């Protein structure tokens, strides 16, 4: 009789209660109606399982020694070139990767623990491509390079650019082609608090905070332009970002 073990990525594996003559444990899993099997020198459910799709595609499930990570891979029928790879980390973040005929990354969708997503599509050999960030209530669009993701919001002559570096570091910038010194928006980015401060006509007007919970809040300054007033408001739709840029 086997032991059921819960896995990252909404999966289950059955591990034999005792080992075999080689001291190895049998593993069984069913992943979307596909039966996988394998053998492990651990007893906790970790190890490697394999199977074959109806179309002859090879399938391999790798479970990390501590049960923290699962990797679900599909290959071409000879097992040589990757087709897709789904990795759930111990922080429960999900990486969903598609590969081209040559087994090179052509698409990656990152699902964060809070369910927000970074969608990279049309990925080329220089790592460039199209990018989208799916937040709660709205979506941000831009491009990917080997250096950074850049998501853009335009409103009038103001262009707001959210940069995510290859390391995951966020920085935000604002450029206005308005040349009237009365209404032109400019902005300073405080990397330490993840806050962009917008200024018009030498007065601070609002703080946009790009939070660690993957939200944006807006808070106004008083008419003096010196101190914040009220309390920050969480953006819930793309139109409210645009309004903050007016």
């Amino acid at each position: 009789n086997s032991v059921s073990v819960d896995l990252p990525g909404s999966m289950k594996v059955l591990v034999s209660k005792s080992s075999n003559a080689d001291g190895k444990y049998d593993l069984i899993a069913t992943v979307d109606a596909l039966e996988l099997s394998g053998t492990s020198d651990k007893n906790n459910g970790s190890g490697v399982l394999e199977g074959v799709k109806a179309d002859a595609s090879k399938v391999k499930l790798t479970i990390s020694d501590d049960l923290g990570q699962t990797t679900l891979e599909v290959f071409k029928s000879d097992g040589s070139t990757l087709v897709s790879k789904k990795v759930t980390s111990k922080d429960k973040v999900l990486g969903d990767v598609k590969f081209n005929e040559k087994g090179e990354v052509s698409e990656k969708i990152i699902t964060r623990a809070d369910g927000t997503r970074l969608e990279y599509t049309g990925i080329k050999s220089d790592g460039s491509g199209k990018a989208k960030e799916v937040l709660k209530g709205y979506v941000l669009e831009g491009t990917l390079t080997a250096e950074k993701t850049t998501l853009v919001v335009k409103e009038g002559t103001v262009t707001l650019s959210k940069n995510i570096s290859k390391s995951g570091a966020v920085s935000v910038e604002l450029n206005d082609t308005d040349s009237s010194a009365a209404t032109k928006k400019t902005a300073a980015w405080n990397s330490g608090t993840s806050t962009l401060t917008i200024t018009v006509n030498s007065k601070k007007t609002k703080d946009l905070v790009f939070t660690s919970s993957n939200t944006i809040t807006v808070q106004q300054y008083d008419s003096n332009g010196t101190s914040l007033e009220g309390s920050a408001v969480e953006i819930t739709k793309l139109d409210e970002i645009k309004n903050a840029l007016k």
